[PDB]
């Protein structure tokens, strides 16, 4: 009953986010299993396990970044229930190949200020 | 003739838009190129990505959107070429260096002077 969550934010492609990545992470353990807690091929692997038993996928998508964008790409084909958090007061535009693949239930994309995410995550967990 | 996705930043950055043109270019002499608001910018790319034949993906400025491209290229069982130039000093995010195989996955390192005979080499 209590999910396995799966948590995507940008690391080589930079960790400006990382203490907002802390504290996405450390709400969603409120509400279930952060599973997230060659080398590189290990990651993939182990990733990839990982992501498929997850119920739901939560990304940080402000920071652009290719292994949150290939994770959300292979996290539609198995057709997970996708939650993005973008912040427009970073001045990005968020990709249109993320913007443009929400569908506002199993893919939802949420634009928010950076000091809200715990109440916006309650929001949507409960 | 084989149809040819071409992948790279834009909403990630335009440093490397010059380079990206000269990868299309030597493109269009194997194969058609498809890829010469936004639901209509990924439903368009999508019904694109699934008509290819091969998904060449410049990666070096690291983008959401190319990730995606990538991500959803390979569940639809794409053949795959990554091209990454380690002078730009990054290193390469490891959800694409590890989904290589060698085969149908192959990331090669470059340096930009010799994207020309690389992509010849590939496509024979
Ligand atoms: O060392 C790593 N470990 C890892 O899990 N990722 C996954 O890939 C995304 C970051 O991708 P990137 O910014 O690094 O390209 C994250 O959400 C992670 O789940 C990537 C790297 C190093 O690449
Ligand atoms: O306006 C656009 N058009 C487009 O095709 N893409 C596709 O998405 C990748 C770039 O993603 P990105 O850097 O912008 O996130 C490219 O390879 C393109 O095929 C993205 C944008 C604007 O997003």
């Amino acid at each position: 009953m209590r999910p396995a969550l799966y948590f995507c934010g940008s690391i080589r492609g930079g960790r400006e986010d990382r203490t907002l990545y802390e504290r996405i992470v450390s709400r969603l353990r409120r509400f279930g299993t952060v599973l997230t807690e060659g080398g590189d091929r290990l990651i993939h692997e182990q990733d990839l396990e990982w992501l498929q038993q997850a119920d739901v996928v939560v990304a940080e998508v402000t920071q652009p970044s290719l292994g949150v964008g290939y994770e959300l790409g292979r996290a539609v084909a198995f057709n997970k229930r996708i939650l993005c958090l973008f912040r427009p007061q970073s001045g990005r535009v968020l990709s249109a190949m993320i913007r443009g693949a929400a569908d506002g239930s199993r893919f939802q994309v949420w634009d928010y200020e950076e000091g809200e995410v715990e109440a916006l995550l309650d929001r949507y967990f409960e």
